[PDB]
This record gives C-alpha cells, sequence and structure tokens, in this order.
C-alpha cells in the first residue's frame, strides 16, 4: 500500500491508499467512488501528462506522497 493524494474538489485534497500496480482507471473509480468525481470520460493528470487508463500507477512511476489531479475542480470540499 502507499498513500497518495488527489486535488479534484475545490475546497479539498483527498488522500487514498493504493498500489503500485492498480490501473489508472480503478483509482479513478475510487476517488469516483468517494467524492463522485471526476467523470470516467475525464483523465488525471500527473506531472504533466493525462494519465491513461489502462496503464497502472508503476507505469507512471507514481510513488508513495504522489499528488494527481483533475483537469476540472468540482466545488465543494
Amino acid at each position: 500500500a502507499m498513500q497518495i493524494f488527489v486535488k479534484c474538489l475545490t475546497g479539498k485534497t483527498n488522500t487514498l491508499e493504493v498500489e503500485p500496480s492498480d490501473t489508472i482507471e480503478n483509482v479513478k473509480a475510487k476517488i469516483q467512488d468517494k467524492i463522485g468525481y471526476p467523470p470516467d470520460q475525464q483523465r488525471l493528470i500527473f506531472a504533466g501528462k493525462q494519465l491513461e487508463d489502462g496503464r497502472t500507477l508503476s507505469d507512471y512511476n507514481i510513488q508513495k506522497e504522489s499528488t494527481l489531479h483533475c483537469v476540472r475542480r468540482l466545488r465543494g470540499g
């Protein structure tokens, strides 16, 4: 397990526990279940790259304490 952070709501940084082998799609779904957002059609962003759904966190070298963010932020927290 590793802890990562996501910036998808305007008022709040969410915290997730994930594994390097998790797919981007699964991670996004986990965020979506938690906060209602981002939609499946939106790609997450990490270090200037728009992440592809079928790759894993490890494919992108996403390690403990990384922060991902959404292209658009939902209002709230």
